[PDB]
């Protein structure tokens, strides 16, 4: 149940559990979520997706010999997302992007 910035980076850094209230686009897709819909606070009033798997191959975050990088939403409540987004990797490092996926400000 958690959706802020470092308060997620804290509690992955602490505990790496995903912050209980997370969903990889998969299960929010597959569970219903739909662009043309937005669907969200009805199944999940107050839920936010995040939770994927990405190797970042393409280079666009910290990497090293074999990075795993992983995506999560911030500053969600019940409708739809915004551009504030957390990124967090396997070494738990966290960057911050609040311009929808564009410029990764470090955090951690």
């Amino acid at each position: 149940v958690i959706n802020t910035f470092d308060g997620v980076a804290d509690y992955l850094q602490t505990y790496h559990k995903l912050p209980d209230n997370y969903i990889t686009k998969s299960e929010a897709q597959a569970l219903g979520w739909v662009a043309s819909k937005g669907n969200l606070a009805d199944v999940a009033p107050g839920k936010s997706i995040g939770g994927d798997i990405f190797s970042n191959r393409e280079g666009k975050l910290p990497g090293k010999s074999g990075r795993t990088w992983r995506e999560a939403d911030i500053n969600y409540t019940s409708g739809f997302r915004n551009s504030d987004r957390i990124l967090y990797s396997s070494d738990w490092l966290i960057y911050k992007t609040t311009d929808a996926y564009q410029t990764f400000t470090k955090i951690r």
